[PDB]
């Protein structure tokens, strides 16, 4: 481990975060050494935050051109000046403390020049403030309320809802409403914007609702849009799907099939059409090492910002100096920027660690690797998950501590290749003696078997129907772990069959009902 003055000499990245984090939760950072110390953060988000705040809170921030805006109250706020009164309006909770008769006021003050702000100040005078403004068709001050509680629920008529895409707020409100199932009167509203006022994530999560009320052609016409507008070739292949599984034209599914993008709904194309299995590219460098150290992670961090600042020209000479079998994660990561994403790259190394394990827990590990790290060992996400299978530091001393009792373990041993594989697999083994699926393991991979297992209680969660289970994994209620089962799944249709133990995905599927 290193001192706080060593960390201080080196490049802000989250490796130097971690580290310091570290001394902070064993509480090693005096009052003295924090005094410069935000300077030294990367990330200045989080727990890392939290920590450093005990130790000096934060004095920041109000402006201090509005400072004195910031004196006044509920009950002094007609005492204060024009521009005074506005700025703290910008808050509905503010406007929501103001008495009745301080908003009337306040209402015929800014009705010229700030209606939005009359809108909202007579909304608050009465007893659904939503229903106002729906009334008046103020979509900015719609997304305030919404933004200020998610309990108001009305319905919106046609010409309302056509307009709140243009919303910048529109695109996280119309996801989250659909994928936790609430707002139903929002959620069925929704149902009649046209597909022409929206695209992309919007359009496709509009085709899910329309599923969800059985308007299938208004899902069809949303998918399509979706389709149309999506920029990567992932997203658009999961709206063709869609497409296809509703309205059966074969043109639709021939092209999913042809797709470029190696994912789950390409692949189940491919096999449902008699294609062959998309090419994997083979990757084996006669070199053995080079001066690289694999198990520093400040050496990752300085080179991995390197490699994704490199022009087409730089990304050549990084290439050939990580050809190697010790960097061959490196390699991978350089050449998969090189070739602008279109090459398939399914890596297996420090492979001897796994070899013993059957096929198909060998498949399911590095799926999970892949999507976690790529398989660089001395990997650091924005939570502190180290290494090439991302443990967290509390479920990398439980296991390393408490079950396994490795001498002096320390937490910095998930960044070995060795340590990294066999706390993944003895995880993986807990896992899916309760989930089964590889795709449930997945889930319960990233956001914890508690929510995987609630998910898994519901009545409306992967059971039995017309579009299942795809409905189901398009409503899961995390987006981070709704995407990371999808990317899991396919990675691990890719090693069965590198490992000669081959699965069809059409089987894999079924077993999800
Ligand atoms: C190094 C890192 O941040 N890993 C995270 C990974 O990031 C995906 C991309 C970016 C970095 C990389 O190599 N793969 O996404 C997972 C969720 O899908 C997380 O559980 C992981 O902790």
């Amino acid at each position: 481990q290193y001192s706080i003055e060593k960390l201080k000499k080196e490049e802000n990245s989250l490796a130097k975060d971690y580290y310091i984090y570290r001394l902070l939760e064993k509480n090693k950072i005096s009052k003295k050494d924090a005094q410069d110390l935000n300077s030294h953060i990367f990330r200045y988000i989080g727990k890392i935050k939290s920590e450093l705040e005990k130790i000096i809170p934060l004095k920041p921030y109000i402006n201090p051109k509005y400072a004195k805006c910031y004196t006044y109250t509920a009950n002094t706020i007609l005492d204060a000046n024009l521009t005074c009164q506005s700025v703290r309006l910008n808050s509905l909770v503010f406007i929501a403390s103001l008495n009745s008769k301080d908003r009337t006021t306040l209402a015929q003050t800014f009705k010229n020049q700030r209606p939005d702000l009359t809108n909202l100040l007579l909304a608050f005078n009465t007893s659904d403030p939503m229903s106002y403004i729906v009334q008046k068709e103020d979509i900015n001050g719609f997304f305030k309320l919404y933004n200020y509680s998610k309990k108001y629920d009305l319905d919106l008529n046609t010409s309302l809802v056509n307009k709140l895409p243009n919303h910048i707020g529109f695109k996280d409100f119309a996801q989250n409403i659909i994928i936790k199932k609430e707002n139903p009167k929002f959620r069925h509203s929704m149902l009649e914007i046209n597909p022409e006022n929206v695209s992309e994530d919007s359009a496709f999560y509009l085709g899910v609702n329309a599923l969800t009320y059985d308007k299938t052609e208004l899902a069809y016409d949303f998918f399509k849009k979706a389709a149309q507008s999506f920029k990567s070739q992932s997203n658009k292949d999961n709206a063709i799907f869609w497409m296809w599984l509703i309205k059966n034209n074969e043109e639709d599914l021939k092209t999913l099939s042809q797709s470029s993008s190696l994912n789950i709904y390409s692949l189940y194309a491919k096999e449902l059409t008699n294609t062959p299995f998309p090419k994997i590219e083979s990757l084996n460098p006669s070199k053995k090492k080079n001066n690289f150290n694999m198990q520093d992670p400040f050496a990752w961090q300085k080179i991995n910002k390197q490699i994704r600042d490199a022009n087409a020209s730089q990304l050549d000479v990084l290439a050939k100096e990580f050809d190697t079998q010790e960097t061959l994660p490196i390699y991978a990561y350089i050449l998969e920027r090189k070739n602008n994403f279109k090459k398939h790259y399914f890596i297996m190394p420090y492979y001897d660690n796994i070899k013993d394990y059957n096929k198909t827990r060998q498949a399911l590990i590095l799926a999970i690797a892949r999507q976690e790290s790529r398989f660089i060992p001395t990997a650091i996400s924005v939570s502190y998950a180290l290494g090439m299978m991302q443990f967290m530091p509390f479920l990398a001393n439980h296991i390393g501590e408490k079950e396994l009792k490795i001498p002096n373990f320390d937490q910095d041993f998930m960044f070995k290749p060795e340590i990294a594989y066999y706390f993944g697999n003895y995880h993986l083994n807990y896992l899916e003696s309760r989930l089964k699926s590889p795709l449930f393991v997945a889930y319960a991979y990233n956001g914890g078997i508690g929510f995987t297992n609630r998910m898994l209680a519901r009545n409306d969660m992967f059971k039995t129907g017309k579009f299942e289970p795809f409905l189901s994994m398009e409503l899961v209620p995390y987006q981070e772990s709704r995407i990371y089962g999808k990317k899991v799944l396919a990675n691990y249709i890719v090693y069965r069959h590198l490992l000669n133990d081959s699965i069809k995905i059409s089987d894999i599927f079924e077993n999800l009902i």
